[PDB]
């Protein structure tokens, strides 16, 4: 019962990082700023932080969310498109509301971390 077991594991973790890529990349808010990303790496990168972030295994060996958008001077419509993003994914692979907005408010609290940087 950590919200990475309540979303289903491993397995469902596998599953929704790259459907919630798919999603990030036909999004006009935010599908450019990955333009020049090897998406095999970010989507290795991003299942291992949020597997960590959700209370499944830490693995997750990458940058801090400052270090990760240095430079991106990213705005808060950009972390509300991402968001919609993670939520809408969850949807779609057939999480409740109750349990996407656990992980949602989690998530939350890097927003200050990585806006402006
Ligand atoms: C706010 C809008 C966001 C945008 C536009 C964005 C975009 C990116 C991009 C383009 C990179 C790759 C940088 C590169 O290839 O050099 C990256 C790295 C990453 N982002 Fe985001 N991101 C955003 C929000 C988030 C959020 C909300 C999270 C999770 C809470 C997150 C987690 C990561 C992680 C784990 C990395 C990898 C760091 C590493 O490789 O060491 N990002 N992000």
């Amino acid at each position: 019962q950590t919200i990475y077991e309540k979303l289903g594991g491993e397995n469902a973790m596998k599953a929704a990082v790259p459907l919630f890529y798919k999603k990030v990349l036909a999004d006009e808010r935010v599908k450019h700023f990955f333009k020049n990303t090897d998406m095999d790496h970010q989507t290795k990168q991003q299942t291992d932080f949020l597997t960590m972030l959700l209370g499944g295994p830490n693995h997750y060996k990458g940058k801090n969310m400052t270090e990760a958008h240095k430079g991106m001077n990213l705005q808060n419509l950009h972390f509300d498109a991402i968001i919609e993003n993670l939520a809408a994914t969850l949807k779609e692979l057939g999480v409740t509301d109750a349990v996407i907005n656990e992980a949602a408010k989690v998530i939350e609290h890097t927003r200050k971390d990585m806006l402006g940087k």
